[PDB]
């Protein structure tokens, strides 16, 4: 993934657990060569997976729990590190944001060819609910998407409940989430 994702993980862990713990996690993951992450440089996905695995071992939390935390963090982090206006342009409510996300990533993709944006499709079931189909070229990030949705509920001051109903990791076509929101 683009370096920005790995910088954001470094930032979350550092802010939350201190530099010592981050350095440890960095070393466990086998990444002490890499001095800083370059935000607009494409990295092998494995660098990301290895950071999450290693942070899981070091902090004593499951990877999927860290992904949820990380998903929430991403929404705030990117707003503060140069994508505040981009996120604003995506809408002023949770459903509109999820509707615009494929288009938001298109705009990211223009400058940055190695972007592999996931696809998000909304089937709105009422004015307070939707089925969300999440289609990704990556495995194992559904819990991050859970975190992301909560990051957005916070951003828009909307209470939101997310329940996954189809699981890509068990060989289903794609993750599907049932969402209820204020
Ligand atoms: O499944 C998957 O593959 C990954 C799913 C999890 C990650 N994705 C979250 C999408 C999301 C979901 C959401 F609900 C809310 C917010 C969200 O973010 C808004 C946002 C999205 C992206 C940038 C940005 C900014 C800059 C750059 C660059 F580095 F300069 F290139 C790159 C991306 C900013 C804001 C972002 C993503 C997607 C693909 C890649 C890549 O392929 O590398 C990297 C990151």
């Amino acid at each position: 993934m683009y370096g920005l994702v790995n910088k954001a993980i470094q930032d979350m862990i550092s802010k939350h657990h201190g530099e010592d713990t981050w350095e440890a996690i960095k070393q466990k993951a086998g990444l002490e060569d890499i001095d800083f992450f370059v935000g607009m440089e494409a990295y092998s996905d494995d660098v990301t997976y290895h950071l999450v695995g290693a942070a899981s071992e070091v902090l004593g939390k499951p990877a999927e729990e860290l992904l949820i935390a990380f998903g929430e963090y991403w929404v705030t982090y990117t707003s503060e590190e140069g994508y505040g206006e981009l996120l604003a342009s995506a809408g002023d409510s949770l459903p509109e944001f999820m509707e615009n996300l494929d288009n938001l990533h298109a705009r990211v993709g223009l400058s940055f060819p190695q972007l592999r944006p996931p696809a998000f499709e909304c089937q709105h079931t009422s004015s307070k609910s939707m089925e969300l189909h999440y289609q990704s070229t990556r495995a194992g990030l559904a819990p991050m998407v859970l975190g992301l949705l909560h990051g957005l509920g916070k951003r828009f001051q909307t209470k939101v409940e997310v329940t996954q109903t189809a699981f890509r990791e068990t060989g289903e076509d794609h993750d599907i989430f049932s969402i209820k929101y204020e």
